[PDB]
């Protein structure tokens, strides 16, 4: 079987849909708040218990690199999926970077590969197998990659505005700019300084659509949306599991749909 724990959502599906059914796939964090997650007792032990743990970086999961199999006596593999991606640095000089990568296609779909080459580096028996739904995905990836680049450039309007900096690199994929009401992570809430440069830059860019996400507060998404003309739609960075039975890719592909049609 091997047992296969995974930090949140999309470690989740990307290790599952690469896995298939030869696995047993778990998620550590389902809820909201990975940003601030912090493991339980119940948690590491879990993970150490198990013969892989997934997690996406330690940037942003900063806690799984304090994990230390060796020490606890543990067989459990811990591997950071996206190790070989390069982040953006969240500011022009800053010693930060954004892990939001998989929200952008072509980046998700390669973290995707990555995770793949783990499970058929631990279970060399079913190594074909691995790389052979790693490619499906990565494909399904580019295909879903030339269809919206192809719809947004027939789009005018490039920028939107969300609840936190969650999609710069989905953005930046795109062409399309964006500004976070909020900072890398949600708790990291704006001053009344950077309140009026979200107004600002909403008036500034004409941006008719403030994306509030189903995790957090809408109230400040409201109010900047009220006082700029501008009306709230609900945009999933996937840090939570989405509702439904849907393929990760799916998932992303019907929150970027909403993203084409507001911004049209
Ligand atoms: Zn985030």
């Amino acid at each position: 079987g091997m047992s296969v724990v995974t930090s949140f959502y999309p470690m989740y599906a990307m290790t599952k849909e690469v896995s298939g059914d030869l696995n047993d796939v778990r998620m550590i964090q389902s809820g909201a708040g990975i940003h601030s997650f912090e493991p339980s007792v119940n948690d590491v032990a879990a993970i150490y218990d198990a013969d892989l743990f997934v997690y996406h970086s330690h940037t942003l999961e900063a806690w799984a690199r304090d994990l230390d199999p060796n020490l606890k006596k543990s067989k459990v593999n811990v591997f950071e999926a996206s190790k070989p991606l390069t982040l953006d640095r969240v500011k022009p000089g800053a010693t930060v970077y954004d892990p939001h990568t998989w929200t952008d296609p072509v980046l998700a779909g390669e973290e995707a590969v990555n995770i793949a080459k783990e499970l058929g580096h631990l279970d060399p028996k079913h190594k074909d197998s691995y790389t052979k739904k790693a490619k499906a995905f990565k494909k399904e990836a580019e295909q879903l990659t030339e269809e919206y680049t192809q719809k947004f450039k027939k789009v005018r309007s490039k920028t939107f505005v969300t609840q936190h900096t969650a999609f710069s690199y989905l953005a930046k994929r795109f062409g399309l700019k964006q500004l976070g009401i909020s900072g890398i992570s949600p708790e990291q809430e704006p001053s009344p300084r950077q309140l009026k440069e979200i107004q600002d830059f909403v008036k500034e860019y004409n941006v008719k659509t403030i994306f509030a996400e189903d995790n957090v507060n809408p109230k400040i998404a409201h109010a900047i949306a009220k006082s700029t003309g501008a009306k709230v739609k609900t945009l999933s960075p996937l840090e939570a599991a989405p509702s439904g039975n849907k393929t990760y890719l799916e998932n992303l592909r019907a929150n970027l749909e909403v993203l084409y049609q507001q911004l049209k």
